[PDB]
């Protein structure tokens, strides 16, 4: 039952995670001027226009839309990566108010929240594979302001009020994660882990420089989320965020 309250959060993980105090820890704080541009990455490519998603799940610590990855529907290839990543889920972290929430930061600045479409390497299978390797995952990071609405958001924050409590599912097909893109593809990119339990050193970090913004209605209505099951006493899902790790014997580079 490791979470985010002060008795099982980020700074108790370890206990059980020890990995938490490794080598390759994510997320990390991106200091724009020691990030460096890297002429030798590789054009990223976002191949969405297939995606089939599935279902929408709250799994006691965020909500994740799942996606068919049983092919080569939505896939991420490009920038630094090597061969071709499948879109399996995406999710959200953030804040109980505007002035954190995300888990990268940037220049030591905190977004509300932060966006993470989660990719497995197809050449290893299966994900579960493939968080037995250091090149298994593509995480593209994307960070939410706080500002106008985003429209391919709504289908979203609508469908919450029916996934209130943990182990809660809802059908949730036909959503295009196109619109939940910037617009400029410029990022910045660094070998990483998972931000979560089992914290595993298998992520190829992309994180996108420009930030979409979300209405503060549309982020009010993720903090209506729980983190409790149904009949429990109501423990609000916000803040469900890891702070930045040490940075290590890591380069971040630049795509711009
Ligand atoms: C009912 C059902 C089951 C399986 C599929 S599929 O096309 O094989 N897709 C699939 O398994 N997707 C999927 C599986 C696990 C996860 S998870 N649990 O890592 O969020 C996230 C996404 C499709 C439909
Ligand atoms: C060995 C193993 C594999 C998978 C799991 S899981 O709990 O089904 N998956 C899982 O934790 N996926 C996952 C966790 C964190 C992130 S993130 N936040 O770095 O984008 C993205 C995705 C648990 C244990
Ligand atoms: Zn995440």
């Amino acid at each position: 039952h490791w979470g985010y309250g002060k008795h099982n959060g980020p700074e108790h993980w370890h206990k059980d995670f020890p990995i938490a105090k490794g080598e390759r820890q994510s997320p990390v704080d991106i200091d724009t001027h020691t990030a460096k541009y890297d002429p030798s990455l590789k054009p990223l490519s976002v191949s969405y226009d297939q995606a089939t998603s599935l279902r929408i799940l709250n799994n006691g610590h965020a909500f994740n839309v799942e996606f068919d990855d049983s092919q080569d529907k939505a896939v991420l290839k490009g920038g630094p990566l090597d061969g071709t990543y499948r879109l399996i889920q995406f999710h959200f972290h953030w804040g109980s108010l505007d002035g954190q929430g995300s888990e990268h930061t940037v220049d030591k600045k905190k977004y509300a929240a932060e966006l993470h479409l989660v990719h497995w390497n197809t050449k290893y299978g299966d994900f579960g594979k493939a968080v037995q390797q250091p090149d298994g995952l593509a995480v593209l990071g994307i960070f939410l302001k706080v500002g106008s609405a985003k429209p391919g958001l709504q289908k979203v924050v609508d469908v919450l009020d029916s996934i209130k409590t943990k182990g809660k599912s809802a059908d949730f097909t036909n959503f295009d994660p196109r619109g939940l893109l910037p617009e400029s593809l410029d990022y910045w990119t660094y070998p990483g882990s998972l931000t979560t339990p089992p914290l595993l050193e298998c992520v190829t970090w992309i994180v996108l420089k420009e930030p979409i913004s979300v209405s503060s209605e549309q982020v009010l209505k993720f903090r209506k989320l729980n983190f409790n099951g149904e009949g429990e006493p109501e423990e609000l899902m916000v803040d469900n965020w890891r702070p930045a790790q040490p940075l290590k014997n890591r380069q971040i580079k630049a795509s711009f």
